[PDB]
């Protein structure tokens, strides 16, 4: 089941290992950020150096990941876009040996366009269900089916309705969705997250707010 | 109510922002809707499936603005008039002129639609029901065709305002071959609440 989790003021669906990293390496990020993980340091505003694709994959799929971790991170791969589809397919092929699969596997099976029209209708009905799990699936589908970056940002912004502002912000940062057309909205998303992080980790929040 | 703030209200299982007088009417008059629907209110009878006669603009306005409405009731019902489109804008302007004598006004009183669009996007990101309702209203107003308008009104279900989404779908004629399966989900969400408090209303809406 798609389940939101929380780590000491960081509420997340898509990025649980990144949230855990920030819990475990708070002092490092605040006091010696050039020793910290590059993906974490970039997200939290402690470095302007961009993470590599490999940095992202290793944070999503740490050694020893179990099937639940893998399935959740495969959702994140889909949200990040076609750059990550080969990684998604490799992870899905491995799961099949255990009789497991990602529930949106039709996206990896050719005729992607036809699958996305069917998924569009599925996602619209999922959003009308009353569970967090269904609403996450709906947002994921709408994000996958977005062509342009402004549309992708608009659909990912719906994560804030589930108090997943952290995830919306991480996607914005990693996918480069902040520009002149979206900057004022990105500021609201960032501030929503920081208003919560201030309550548990104010020094880390201060880095993110300033530097 | 005697407040400027947008507030969701509830009456016996019926949660609503845009149609509080209609919700209360149905709670008070469910047996009449069952047993003598032609003598019941025509707007209520149409929404709940007791009659296929469409209400008039005047029937709808009278339900939204009953005798004795206070300022919050007027302001809320003015939101409803905006979402109901061009046949209701003259009434909106009449009501807004009344309010000005008391130093009150509706807060939304191509260029304006772009400014409104940016305002609605930032409102949706706030953490209050009042801001989310405003955002949905703006997105509805700025919609240019029925399928887009239905898509934006559907967001009301995210605030458990399925009743309002259903009423708008019925009055604006938004149920068609493209939207019918989604309309069924909205209807079923509302029926799920009704089955627990007004089984009679649920039965009419399912049967007749
Ligand atoms: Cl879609």
């Amino acid at each position: 089941k798609r389940e939101i989790v929380e780590f000491l003021g960081i509420r997340t669906y898509f990025f649980p290992n990144l949230a855990l990293y920030a819990v475990n390496n708070d002092e490092l990020l605040v006091s010696d950020p050039n020793k910290a993980n590059s993906f974490a340091a970039y997200v939290f505003g402690a470095s302007d150096k961009k993470p590599s694709v490999d940095d992202i994959v290793q944070m999503l799929f740490p050694s020893g990941s179990d099937s639940g971790t893998i399935l959740t991170s495969m959702d994140t791969l889909l949200a990040l876009g076609p750059d990550f589809l080969t990684e998604f397919k490799k992870r899905n092929q491995d799961l099949a040996r255990f009789n497991l699969t990602h529930d949106l596997s039709i996206l990896a099976q050719g005729d992607e366009d036809a699958a996305k029209k069917k998924l569009n209708l599925m996602g619209r009905k999922a959003k009308l269900q009353k569970t967090e799990a269904a609403k996450i699936l709906a947002i994921l589908i709408k994000t996958i089916n977005s062509e342009e970056n402004y549309e992708k940002f608009t659909e990912l912004s719906e994560l804030c309705g589930l108090d997943l502002d952290f995830d919306a912000y991480v996607f914005t940062k990693i996918l480069g969705l902040e520009d002149e057309d979206t900057a004022d909205e990105v500021e609201v998303i960032r501030d929503n997250f920081l208003n919560r992080l201030d309550q548990t980790k104010p020094k880390l929040a201060d880095i993110m707010r300033n530097g």
